[PDB]
């Protein structure tokens, strides 16, 4: 058998989330200026 | 047998999320000012 | 057999989501400014 | 002054592609057979 | 001053692809036979 | 002043690609058989 | 017990998307 | 007692997404 | 007992993301 339960991932945050500059997740090639 | 359950993926927040800003989840190219 | 159950993918928020500024989930190419 | 060109993202080929299973970008549960 | 050019991103390949599998390129959960 | 050009990410291959098998960019939880 | 002006803007505003306000006293105000 | 101009701007003010308040004594303000 | 011109912008203000408060006694302020 194969069991496999209660995996997670996060990025940001959980429970809670602020932002007042820039966020990317994947950038190729840019500029950000935050 | 093959059981999988109970996977999550969270990029920017859960429960309670705020944005003054850019949240970008993919970019291939560009400029972000935040 | 094979079972999969309870997967979720989030990418802002859940159960509560504010937004002032730009929210993009996918750009090839652009200009941002928040 | 800003100047961001000749960017490209590539997922599965160019130019040429032969395909004869599966391919998918984003999955959030699944029983993917090939 | 800001210049930023020539970026490239390959997930699989370029120029020639071929598959007999699966290709999958973000997955939350699940079972991948190949 | 800034420049910043030729750079390159390259997951699997380039220039040719053959896949018999499972390829999986990103995985949070699952039985991948190959 | 004297108040005036308390909050003043000379030229333009070009958005609100917050909460400007004069005197606070009690409340909630969620903007 | 005499409260007068607390906040002042001169010029323009481009884009609010927060709390301009004057006088606070009370209360919640969430922006 | 005079209070006057507590916060003085003399030129332009960009972007606010947060609190500006002239006079603070109490309460909550979550910019």
């Amino acid at each position: 058998g194969y069991e496999v339960h209660h995996q997670k991932l996060v990025f940001f945050a959980e429970d809670v989330g602020s932002n007042k500059g820039a966020i990317i997740g994947l950038m190729v090639g840019g500029v950000v200026i935050a």
